[PDB]
């Protein structure tokens, strides 16, 4: 890839349905890039889905498909966020939004 400063491989997925947990990202990202690695993000204290998650991928083309299948569309009943982010920068300013902002998993803004 030649658009970022580092390799674009990592993508940031927010409001997502908190039945989309690991094996549901790498069950669906899997038709769209090599997947390295699957994480969601929870709360703190309780534990509990934050709509949050990262992706990790073999390539940047894997990186890229996956976001332009999967943003702005709704997989079980929610309309999914997915952008290329770098070292977390836009998720970790959603997980402060959420968990100790005033916003919810499903309406965190992006």
């Amino acid at each position: 890839g030649h658009m970022g400063q580092i390799p674009l491989k990592e993508v940031t997925f927010a409001r997502l349905n908190d039945n989309v947990r690991e094996t549901f990202l790498k069950d669906m990202c899997r038709k769209y890039g090599e997947v390295e690695e699957v994480e969601i993000l929870l709360h703190p204290r309780t534990r509990k889905h934050l709509g949050l998650a990262r992706v990790l991928f073999t390539s940047t083309r894997g990186a890229k498909e996956t976001v332009k299948n999967l943003h702005l569309t709704s997989v079980m009943g929610n309309i999914i966020h997915a952008q290329l982010d770098i070292k977390g920068q836009q998720r970790m300013k959603y997980y402060e939004l959420i968990v100790n902002g005033s916003y919810t998993p499903q309406t965190v803004p992006t």
